């Protein structure tokens, strides 16, 4: 449902809402206004409201007194199946729906300039403030307007059932479409796309979102509820301690499956996923016990470029074990043998030239290049995207320069926040690098990658950093 999230309520607004429209076991989650980036889980117990903080600095949602998760949905899912969270107290604000917005004539052109059969949107009435309008497109070539009146806190389209919110109303006429007198069926097949822009417009769009970014991002967040794909392998007993974060797991359907492993019972698991929009494996920072597994992956998938986006230690916290030999040194990691051939240090990153081979057979050698980005801020995102961009641009040419190279391995700590910011920037400039004659749809791209790994861009700050990055790249054409 994900409608248990309320984008714009204060604490007290939530408390009274739980205590007036809810029962013991009712809960909700809301953006925290004390700390931008944080969120708050609000639950009713014994007729009282306890509030639970959840911090997300860019790596994961850290529920205090609980566990760390990829999305708030997987969080709620996790706790609704094991202070009890029984009944979602659902939100009626539509600000975070894909279809909500806006003048009629302006609505008609967009539907004409960008819509197909079934594209629709809901806007606020201009004739009677308080009422709403549902504008829908039908064709093979017509746009239809359906007024939605607000009466005594309930909404309708002039007859039939009265709804407690537009989302309910809309959801009802998606499954039960209005039929006009001459046969025309007003099918609400897809919300109108207003986020895909031409690459040359990014600068215009970024300026108007800065007076916007919040709304669009959380409108993308609200859609994570569609991405609760199974992650069972990662919960299997033999795999629990192969995860750096027990509750941040790879989708079974996109995980990398290690083959040709030791006869041990389970030898095919690693907290990684293939990311296909050049392809990527998105993974977590190695642990002591999965280093040999990490290199089995690199070998198997023919990866020749690794991109690590964290220090080994950050703020005294460990984030990734040292899985590469010292410069000029040679190490054996299970059946895999790695020599660090040379290291080169730039200001923002280090390149390690690593040769990977399988012990015993000197016909499996391949160079692997590890690009170790070292200047990401301990919290937040870089104030400027130049460093990231030149990094990725270097990374891309290295990858393009090797024949038959496999996925490009990308990893941070939990492998969702930073790792996902990078891959996405990389996909988008991949497009712009086609030139400036191309459309860019950041939300779409983020959602396509979250469908392949949980939580793949973590924060709003990062989300805007992606826009800044693409803008900057376009400026430098
Ligand atoms: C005004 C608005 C209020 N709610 C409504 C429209 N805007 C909007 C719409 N859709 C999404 S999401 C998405 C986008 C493309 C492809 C896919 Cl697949 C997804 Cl899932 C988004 N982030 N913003 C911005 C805010």
């Amino acid at each position: 449902s994900r409608r248990w999230f309320h984008p714009n309520i204060t604490g007290v607004e939530a408390e009274n809402l739980l205590l007036t429209r809810g029962v013991d076991g009712s809960f909700l989650a809301r953006p925290s206004k004390s700390n931008p980036g944080d969120f708050t889980l609000s639950v009713r117990r014994n007729g009282a409201v306890t509030h639970i903080k959840i911090q997300n600095t860019g790596d994961y949602y850290d529920l205090y007194g609980g566990e760390k998760f990829a999305t708030l949905a997987e969080l709620v899912q996790y706790y609704m199946e094991h202070i009890e969270l029984k009944y979602p107290l659902n939100c009626a604000d539509p600000t975070s729906e894909r279809w909500f917005h806006l003048s009629g004539k302006e609505a008609e052109k967009l539907l004409t300039e960008k819509g197909k059969h079934g594209s629709f949107l809901v806007r606020e009435s201009q004739s009677h403030p308080g009422d709403f309008v549902l504008s829908v497109r039908t064709g093979d070539s017509k746009v239809t307007h359906v007024m939605i009146r607000c009466q005594e806190l309930k909404y309708d389209v002039g007859g039939g059932e009265r709804f407690d919110s537009l989302t309910d109303l809309v959801e009802h006429y998606k499954k039960n479409p209005m039929v006009e007198t001459l046969g025309t069926v007003l099918q609400l097949k897809q919300p109108l796309n207003t986020t895909r822009i031409n690459a040359a417009e990014i600068e215009s769009r970024v300026r108007e979102l800065s007076k916007g970014f919040w709304e669009e991002f959380e409108t993308l967040q609200q859609q994570e509820c569609k991405l609760l794909y199974s992650r069972k392998e990662g919960q299997r007993q033999e795999n629990k301690n192969k995860n750096r974060y027990k509750n941040i797991l790879p989708f079974d359907h996109t995980r990398v499956v290690l083959h040709d492993g030791d006869p041990e019972p389970v030898s095919d698991y690693i907290n990684a996923n293939i990311i296909m929009p050049k392809s990527y494996i998105a993974t977590q920072g190695c642990l002591q016990n999965t280093v040999n597994d990490f290199w089995r992956m690199v070998f198997q998938e023919n990866s020749r470029v690794i991109v690590m986006t964290t220090k080994e230690v950050e703020r005294g916290k460990s984030k990734c074990v040292k899985y590469w030999p010292d410069e000029y040194a040679l190490k054996e990691y299970g059946v895999m043998r790695v020599r660090n051939v040379k290291e080169s240090a730039a200001h923002d990153y280090t390149l390690r030239e690593l040769k990977l081979s399988k012990v015993g057979q000197g016909n499996t050698e391949r160079t692997v290049w590890q690009y170790h980005f070292r200047t990401w801020p301990d919290h937040g995102v870089p104030s400027d995207p130049g460093g990231v961009l030149d990094f990725l641009e270097e990374v891309h040419h290295k990858q393009e320069s090797i024949m038959d190279a496999g996925p490009v391995v990308v990893h941070c700590s939990a492998g969702i926040g930073r790792t996902g910011t990078f891959i996405v920037i990389d996909i988008l400039i991949d497009i712009i690098r086609k030139g400036v004659d191309c459309d860019i749809d950041v939300p779409k791209t983020i959602q396509m990658v979250r469908s392949q790994r949980s939580g793949m861009v973590q924060t709003e700050a990062q989300y805007r950093f992606i826009y800044m990055a693409v803008q900057h790249y376009i400026e430098t054409l």
